[PDB]
């Protein structure tokens, strides 16, 4: 039996390949997820057919409905069997779905427009109005948001500390909305809204897309806090342990970090 | 019932209290891994007594009989309950024990006396004027032994056949030696230990290069033990309350016995 | 009997005279091959007349029906008892030719016209802001096509799916293409016709990196032909002598319309 | 039926183990010769035992007698089925065996004891009494001489350049004899002559020395000439054809230059 393997359409995880409308299958996606997921198949004989969720969605929980959506949500009622994708992990997730062992580190980071060069011996320097978490709450010249239905968005929303206070209290009562639906929609919005706009996202994406042309983003200050990518399955399945001592030897031939080099630094340009 | 916890005598995890010999029981302990039982035993609400492994030993396989040797051989052969302590996530214990989410990300780092003649591990492999071991019984020696890139190869090559012991007892054994040995050996270490040595007194050391991988400190328990679950859900609730951050700085460097 | 002898107009190795319509025979063809098949002959003593191949390709098969065509066709079917040309020596054309000794070393470079942000191969393919190709039906091509490192394959397969055709039919086009594109094409062949090139007016091109590989030129002949072994002592003697020397510097620095 | 690998003694191609003593058969060497007869053997299913000539020459044909001796003599005469070592391919020795394409170039030079850093703002540099062949041939206080039954004499014997016939004319009659019977001990006589004595030796054993320690020699000018090392066979054997196709698939494959790399620049003590 055939289990469906789903991803989001996220780079470099999951990207589409350029002569893809006549392929068909497994082949017409390229990326670290779909190595990831070679690798998985290579490890535990099985056959795997790789699949995009309808909302493209990560996963999260509609209030007064207990409803979940998104890939963790079409992953718990049974439509697919294995979530083989930048999936962060989560307390509330880890009560409805099994987690492996992280397979990358990862942080909340803050991306902005790269400012200028400064020309006032004749030595150039950068100037960011932002330097720290902290300092961008303080201000409110610039807007801040997350992507909706994620990760980021639910540790803000359940957070204690002060300034992640602060931030969220900003963010539930801003206009217009500071959310977007999709991390390529934060990046042009940070990209076209004259360095107004700053985008909290991952660490990994925020790295990939800072190494991209036209490379006019940056990312300031360090992470928020530490988490980790891991591979989701059913509660109570049989691929748990398997996929999960497949990430363990994959961490120690040194298959994850051959994967993370030539998908993240082998790549890049400018 | 009383939990048994067993852990081992290393700095910043667990130390021995200033002034241990007047006080009896978990209060004569102090560090990173007793906070973290005591966290993990508050959001469970077990009592906990803590122990020291017989021998100073993480967890190793005799390689000859099949028979586990320190945190990990107490796990297995029911003697404890519960293992906080910095025991490294690997392929071989995860066959034996049950491990929960990581609290602690780590590496393999290179540490030398304080021109750098060394960076990366490459150079250090190719040069061999200076020697390089690691500590024994350890999740080093075993990821060099298993290790198939051509580098790791030859640096436990070497390793393996060096005259004389170029392995350590302790870590604090290593610390002494690089110490001692006067920029002749470089000692390959957990990267959080090697922090906490390089900001501590006298300062005599650094961390060179870069991590030679990324691994991760679990808690660890007998497999199919029913605390398994509650341990990797307090876990996942303490690393998003920030908790664990905010011990890590406590221990590491809200003391900071260093000018940097 | 008169030695049919195939070659490739190929410059410095055989050139047409400057007054070739006048004269006939071999007297309208100069050259490094024309000397050395010059010096062959005198050391065999055999009446040779030269001739150019009439597809202007050194050697490759169809793939599909396993056709050659060439130089190394030329002597495969008959139609030529030698090959006295810049030849690579290649696993693929020795399993259906026979090869002498090298008579000269080459490898594959690099070529951009003239702060050189490429230097080796493995920038030239991580970045894909400029664009390389090699020449067609050539052991170039061959080569990329089955070699097994990553590097290498990764060029293969952006050079095959490229659009418009990245290859060129002559070197002389792939030369001609790099002054033309203004530092956007990097031209990848042999080493020695890079230094020729490199040291020909207007000078606006250099080679760049290291070689690729290491390969040589050698001197051709149908298998179990009588001529190979009297080929291959007069080549092992005129390298003994020093004339091969004599010759590429005659052909390659004697004249040399540069300023180096 | 079992074919004997003969091999000089010569660095970095067959070097003894350390551990030697107690270990016996193909174990007891290591080195580039090694891991050559290891690939040919693999490319080509066949049994060998690595040996090593009794005289330790290379070989050369002498007068009167005209008997062949070292490894050619001795691969001649039928006591040695192939010769896996660093012999050049001659003229003369291709009449009496059989050689593969070269898997390595190489070039015959001159090695000097390293001179003196100057004192003359304070910046280093490095001058050499010898700069080409024809310097050293002009001058009379450095002596110079070359290997006995080798390559390079045969190649100063038979010389036609004004040069080399004047060097090969001064060595002939050179009292007492410049001409050394081991590689070692050219190296030993140029580390101990205090500068009066230059070694012409190949490229690939000269740069070797002089990337390991004490590392107090030096290379001046440039190869004289061109020539490379061959896998020698004897004449009409059943093994020259296979042995050609294994050289240039282990040519192609990247392998030898991968030898050369790990055996020559990845020990540099220097
Ligand atoms: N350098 S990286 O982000 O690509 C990366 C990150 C990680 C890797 C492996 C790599 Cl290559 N493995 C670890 C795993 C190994 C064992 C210890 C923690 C988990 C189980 N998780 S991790 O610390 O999230
Ligand atoms: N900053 S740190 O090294 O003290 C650190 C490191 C890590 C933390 C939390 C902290 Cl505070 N949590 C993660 C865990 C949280 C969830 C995602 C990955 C594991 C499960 N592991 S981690 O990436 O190894
Ligand atoms: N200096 S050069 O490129 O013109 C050059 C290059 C070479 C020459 C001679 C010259 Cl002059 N001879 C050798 C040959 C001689 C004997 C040893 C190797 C082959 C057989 N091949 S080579 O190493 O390819
Ligand atoms: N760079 S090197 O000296 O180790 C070296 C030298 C040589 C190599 C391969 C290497 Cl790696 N192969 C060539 C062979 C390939 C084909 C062309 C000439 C012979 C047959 N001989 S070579 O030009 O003598
Ligand atoms: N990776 C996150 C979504 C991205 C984000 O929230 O920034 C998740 O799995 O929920
Ligand atoms: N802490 C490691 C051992 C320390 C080391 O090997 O450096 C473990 O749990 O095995
Ligand atoms: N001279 C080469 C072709 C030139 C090239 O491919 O660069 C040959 O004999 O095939
Ligand atoms: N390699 C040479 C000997 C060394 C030398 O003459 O320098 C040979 O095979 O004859």
């Amino acid at each position: 039996k055939t289990v469906v393997v789903t991803t989001i359409l996220e780079s470099p995880y999951v990207m589409m390949k350029k002569n893809h409308e006549m392929l068909e299958g497994n082949e017409r996606y390229e990326g670290y997820c779909v190595d990831l997921a070679a690798e998985i198949a290579k490890h535990c004989g099985f056959k795997y057919k790789l699949t995009i969720v309808g909302d493209g969605k990560y996963g999260a929980r509609d209030a007064d409905t207990k409803i979940w959506n998104g890939m963790v949500g079409e992953l718990v009622y049974g439509k697919a069997d294995i979530a083989i994708a930048p999936l962060t992990i989560t307390l509330v997730r880890e009560e409805v779905i099994d987690f492996s062992k992280p397979f990358m580190s990862l942080g909340i980071s803050i991306m902005i427009k790269k400012p200028q060069k400064s020309k006032p011996l004749t030595v150039e320097r950068m100037v960011s109005p932002i330097e720290s978490a902290e300092d961008l709450s303080k201000q409110t010249e610039i807007a801040y948001g997350t992507l909706d239905s994620g990760s980021t968005k639910e540790f803000f929303r359940r957070s204690k500390i002060a300034v992640f206070d602060k931030m969220w209290t900003y963010m539930r009562s801003a206009e217009p909305s500071v959310f977007v639906r999709t991390t390529a929609e934060g990046v042009a919005r940070v990209r076209k809204s004259k360095g107004k706009y700053a985008y909290l996202l991952e660490s990994t994406m925020n790295e990939y897309i800072e190494q991209r042309k036209p490379c006019d983003t940056m990312k300031v200050g360090g992470n928020l806090d530490s988490k980790g990518y891991g591979i989701a399955t059913p509660k109570g399945s049989s691929l748990g342990t398997p996929v999960n001592l497949a990430v363990l030897k994959l961490s120690e031939q040194g298959v994850l970090d051959k994967l993370k080099n030539k998908w993240w630094y082998d790549k890049g340009e400018c």
